[PDB]
């Protein structure tokens, strides 16, 4: 049971979904974590095997519901680089640990 799956979901499964996925994906690849996979999909579609779910706070309630047993991270803004940076550092820390 290793956390390696990160998926971004929103009500459109596309709009903000695309940018969030791309940025996170790039950082993960840069960190040499080829073992971690990144994809995006609509909220209505989230595999129960997902370990990490990243969505906008406005829709985090929904994702939690589908899988309240999963790990959810809420965003505030689409280009909130500060939040993205913090989250990335954290995941890296959790990866080693």
């Amino acid at each position: 049971s290793h956390v390696r799956k990160i998926i971004v979901a929103c009500d459109a499964g596309m709009g903000s979904s695309a940018m969030g996925a791309g940025v996170l994906r790039k950082k993960i690849q840069d960190a040499g974590l080829s073992q971690i996979s990144v994809t995006n999909s609509a909220i209505n579609n989230l595999p129960p095997d997902v370990d990490l779910v990243i969505t906008h706070r406005d829709l985090t309630e929904r994702a939690m519901r589908q899988v309240p047993q999963a790990q959810h991270i809420s965003l505030t803004n689409f280009l909130d680089s500060g939040l993205y940076t913090s989250l990335t550092e954290r995941l890296v820390a959790a990866q080693r640990h």
